[PDB]
């Protein structure tokens, strides 16, 4: 299905509240000081974004450890992570879990 | 298809020479001076990999740019360039266009 359906059932599944702005970008707190991003690019990839604060910047930036990857990068000099994926086979449970785990992996950098 | 019948498919079309390691990795070199690693991960993800010498450091690595994004890392303190996507949904076009634009990206920065 599209993005917005994805969205839609992730959301009314894991009875978390959400904010989407008006380009069409879905938000969602964890507990109180997690803040995580979702947009749908291209019409193809679903891209997660989050801050970090002012984390270590020195990271090797490897794949390996997550699947897809989880990619720390520098905007405004300030620390980000990000992950993307493609919506083609992309079903509700593995949006699930690829969220769940970049929440998690946020939080033990954080 | 699997990997290996992208893999083929894609050198046999090409016409370009490749070596298959132990592990099951491709390898084709473009012109004399660039190696392009291609691997397949967990039997859904594709990687590409490639070195780029003593490139500078200071890479804000933001999606964005390409799609899927081209992430620069540090593996053995040494630069490196990766790219990962699914292989669900992905054809023989795709593959090309994703080198091409990997190979292109890997000169610009070298
Ligand atoms: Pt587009
Ligand atoms: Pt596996």
């Amino acid at each position: 299905t599209t993005f917005t359906e994805l969205m839609q059932q992730l959301f009314l599944k894991l009875g978390l509240n959400h904010q989407v702005n008006e380009n069409d970008v879905y938000t969602f707190e964890v507990d109180g000081h997690i803040q995580v991003l979702i947009a749908c690019y291209h019409q193809q990839w679903v891209q997660l974004f989050s801050e970090l604060g002012a984390d270590l910047p020195t990271n090797d930036n490897l794949f390996g450890e997550h699947w897809p990857a989880h990619v720390q990068g520098r905007l405004d000099g300030k620390p980000i992570l990000w992950s993307q994926q493609s919506l083609v086979g992309l079903d509700i449970d593995e949006m699930q879990a690829w969220l769940e785990r970049f929440i998690d992996d946020i939080e033990q950098r954080k």
